[PDB]
């Protein structure tokens, strides 16, 4: 992997359940067999959406956790593990969606203003999820839902491996900036979603709180606003994305905009831990969407990410760390394009996120953005997962491999692997002062023959006069590799004589010794 490391020892593979309830797809008996099969192919658990629209439909505090309980019972019967997703967002309208489960309609009546929903640059109303600015309603509603869920699902503590939270549309912490109705669907630029009267009022108050008075605001922004009412979000999204973002005003607007998501992260994290820590004592996480389009557009840099709420990934991830929430990213199966008109750079995006996450000590999980139909996509996922220290990968979605033995087989081989530490020993290495030794191999877990960025480092053993290193490898998988030398200035000088291999890597920790 990068930084001379290897694959994460804690790596697990997960499988996304269908969006619809199991009974609308197959029977519970077959489901249990499907789980045993998934397990046999390297899957550790199944992530599943438990829709708010389903759990608190009839009214405030009128709960129904019967489906969740039945699902859990079969998971238990199959000796499997599950990862509940408290989906406080609507199913339907987003890529790959096939259901229509809006959040409880009664929630919109808890306020007579427009604080609860979203409104775009052009006036498009979005009700896929509650507006994070309304923290009072969120605190109460999410808090009550989480608590009730915990009590109803306590008996299934034993099969719950982790809990996922929904920070916004399509289960991710973000604004509904890319939608068909708002004419902002892929691969168009996104539209900011801060035009309700409540949002404008909030931005205005936040700015005045920061500078004290309008005169101080003008001085800090180098502007000449005539009144406090002139303090507003961008009136022209395109112009703001072209150059407005570069100014002090632009920096402040984006700070506030992304800041709302950061605060929301800390809020749902607090509520979740309070509700689940004692009953379950399992990790909790949230998701970040992979807004890879318009990434390198020269006219509107990161023209889709910013409107989605992503301006400073480093600052955003710090919020997750503080909230004690594991992070899940996506698009691991895609490649960089960066060409007109999409200007898509998903791989570069993934690498950046992973780098930041690892630097901050944040447990990082990944997913594929779109259904995978070929092995090549699995290899791309593998490359990212095993070279960027991902602690886990979740395959979207159930049906794709459950009803495709051939594809399921490819996944088991490339991604459904169990990490196992092994000691690698290479003797008679002709190193000189300043040289370092590394190994690189065929599989993604070995950097796929990359000597520049993904090689795994070995260490000189002065006592035995050889080079050694404890490397994490895929158990029960065949591998080929070779040790090589890098000079002080990182130039590859020479390679091991014969190509080494392990057919397959042993299930139990041991050692592989070879001669240079
Ligand atoms: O069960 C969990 C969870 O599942 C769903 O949510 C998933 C999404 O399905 C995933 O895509 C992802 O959410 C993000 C993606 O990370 C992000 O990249 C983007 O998707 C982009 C695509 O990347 C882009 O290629 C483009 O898709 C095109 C295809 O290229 C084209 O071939 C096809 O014909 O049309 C599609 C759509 O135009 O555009 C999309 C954007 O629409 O955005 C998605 C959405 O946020 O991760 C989440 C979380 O796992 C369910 O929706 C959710 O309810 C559920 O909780
Ligand atoms: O809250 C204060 C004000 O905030 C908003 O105005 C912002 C814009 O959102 C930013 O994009 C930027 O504006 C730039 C503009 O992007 C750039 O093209 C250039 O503008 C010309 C404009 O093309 C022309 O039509 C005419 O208006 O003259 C402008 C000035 O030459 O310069 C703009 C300013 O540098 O910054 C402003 C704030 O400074 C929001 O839209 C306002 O309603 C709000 O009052
Ligand atoms: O990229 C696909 C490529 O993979 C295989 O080639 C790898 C070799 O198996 C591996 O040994 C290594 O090759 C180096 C030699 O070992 C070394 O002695 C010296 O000659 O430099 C070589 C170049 O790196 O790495 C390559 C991949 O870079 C497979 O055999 C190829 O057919 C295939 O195209
Ligand atoms: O820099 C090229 C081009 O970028 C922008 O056009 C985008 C548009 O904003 C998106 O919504 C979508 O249609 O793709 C276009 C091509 O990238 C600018 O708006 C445009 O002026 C500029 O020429
Ligand atoms: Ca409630």
């Amino acid at each position: 992997a990068v930084n001379g490391k290897g694959m994460n020892p804690d790596y697990k593979a997960y499988l996304m359940a269908p969006l619809k309830k199991i009974p609308e797809v197959t029977n519970w008996e077959t489901f249990e067999n499907d789980l045993r099969w998934a397990k046999q192919n390297g899957f550790y658990a199944i992530t599943v959406d438990f829709w708010w629209g389903d759990m608190e439909k009839n009214g405030d505090q009128q709960f129904d956790f019967s489906y969740a309980q039945r699902f859990a019972q079969s998971v238990k019967n199959a000796g499997m593990k599950m990862i509940p997703i408290i989906s406080t967002h609507q199913c339907g309208g987003n890529v790959g969606d096939d259901c229509n489960v809006p959040i409880p309609s009664w929630v919109w009546n808890q306020k007579s203003d427009d604080s609860l929903y979203f409104k775009s640059e052009t006036g498009t109303v979005n009700k896929e999820t509650l507006n994070p600015l309304a923290s009072d309603v969120i605190r109460k509603e999410y808090g009550e839902l989480y608590t009730a869920f915990a009590a109803a699902m306590k008996p299934y503590k034993d099969v719950i491996a982790k809990i996922y939270l929904s920070g916004g549309p399509a289960g991710a912490l973000r604004y509904p900036s890319y939608t068909t109705s708002d004419g902002t669907g892929y691969p168009s630029r996104g539209k900011f979603q801060a035009y309700t009267e409540f949002a404008k009022s909030k931005f205005r108050l936040w700015v005045l709180n920061k500078y004290g008075s309008l005169n101080e605001v003008n001085k800090a922004w180098g502007t000449k606003l005539i009144s406090e009412l002139a303090i507003l979000p961008p009136s022209d999204g395109e112009q703001f994305l072209m150059n407005g973002y570069l100014s002090m005003y632009g920096k402040d607007y984006l700070e506030w905009y992304q800041g709302i998501l950061e605060n929301h992260t800390k809020l749902i994290g607090e509520l979740a831990h309070n509700a689940f820590d004692t009953t379950f004592q399992v990790p909790i996480g949230a998701k970040i969407a992979g807004v890879h389009w318009q990434y390198n557009n020269p006219t509107i840099p990161h023209g889709a990410e910013k409107p989605a709420g992503y301006n400073d990934y480093s600052h955003l991830l710090d919020a997750f760390k503080s909230a004690k929430l594991d992070v899940t990213f996506t698009c691991l199966e895609m490649t960089d394009k960066g060409s007109y008109p999409e200007y898509s750079m998903p791989k570069t995006l993934v690498q950046n996120i992973a780098t930041l996450a690892n630097e901050k000590g944040i447990v990082l999980n990944g997913e594929n953005a779109l259904s995978i139909g070929n092995e090549e996509e699995y290899k791309r996922v593998a490359e990212m997962a095993f070279n960027y220290n991902f602690a886990g990968f979740t395959l979207l979605r159930y049906q794709d491999v459950m009803y495709n033995n051939s594809l399921m087989g490819k996944f088991k081989d490339l991604l459904g692997v169990t990490p196992v530490m092994q000691t690698i020993v290479v003797k008679n290495v002709p190193t000189t002062i300043g040289d370092t030794v590394y190994i690189t191999g065929n599989r993604a877990e070995l950097g796929s023959w990359d000597t520049k960025q993904y090689p795994i480092q070995l260490y000189y053993d002065s006592h035995s006069n050889d080079w050694r290193g404890n490397v994490v490898l895929p158990a029960e998988r065949n591998i080929e590799f070779k040790a090589f030398i890098k000079s002080k200035d990182g130039t590859v000088k020479s390679w091991q004589t014969i190509q080494q291999s392990w057919n397959p890597v042993p299930l139990k920790t041991t050692s592989h010794t070879s001669s240079w």
